[PDB]
């Protein structure tokens, strides 16, 4: 679609719905285990580097056409019940309130099985009928590895699953997003 690099900026890093941006723009949230795998994906998708930072939901304005919301990675344990609950509430606040949210991209590593965290996250999203595009990353390094994830996820048939290298697959992904964007 009409997506230009350098018409991209971090609007705000937020915590509460109080600190979120008010806009008319559709929001695609990005979720997965790792902050680093997700940052690389955003940068690969926009054709920049050191745009995506790394805590916070980071709201990136994508050329006044959509917002990409980087959701803190769920893969790293905390110990503090306060820290745990603070994270859990941040996600739930976003997913259940945010009227702007139209689609979640979940990043899973194509090399391995999905973690229990990946499975529970996908099932959290299905409980609220959030449309979900599962992207299987680090594709270089397929066919059986994708089905392994789809089955372990137990995917809704309305949801798509696709493979990716963080070039080639960026326009396919923009075409899957586009119906969810206004």
């Amino acid at each position: 679609m009409k997506v230009n690099p350098n018409n991209i900026e971090l609007i705000i890093s937020a915590v509460k719905e109080e600190q979120y941006p008010e806009t008319e723009l559709s929001e695609v949230a990005l979720s997965g285990r790792s902050n680093v795998g997700k940052s690389t994906f955003i940068n690969s998708m926009i054709g920049r580097k050191n745009m995506a930072r790394t805590q916070t939901l980071n709201f990136y304005n994508i050329d006044e056409q959509l917002i990409f919301v980087d959701v803190p990675g769920y893969g790293y344990a905390k110990v503090s019940k306060t820290q745990r609950e603070k994270f859990g509430k941040m996600i739930e606040e976003y997913i259940t309130k945010r009227e702007n949210l139209q689609l979640v991209i979940q990043l899973v590593d194509l090399r391995h099985d999905p973690t229990q965290d990946d499975i529970l996250m996908y099932n959290y999203l299905k409980h609220f009928d959030i449309p979900t595009l599962v992207i299987c990353t680090k594709e270089d390094k397929v066919q059986k590895h994708i089905k392994n994830i789809k089955t372990q996820l137990d995917m809704d048939p309305d949801d798509t699953i696709v493979s990716y290298s963080s070039n080639n697959k960026q326009q396919q992904i923009w075409n899957l997003i586009e119906p969810y964007i206004s």
